């Protein structure tokens, strides 16, 4: 059982705790969708 964060959710660059396939930018300090 886990609870991840969605998109544009509050998060930090060091403690980035957002769902997978995402990214935490320090710019806005939120979650963003990223694909490699």
């Amino acid at each position: 059982s886990e609870d991840c964060l969605g998109a544009f959710s509050r998060c930090s660059p060091k403690n980035d705790k957002c769902c997978p396939n995402y990214k935490c930018s320090s710019k806005d300090l939120w979650c963003k969708y990223k694909i490699w």
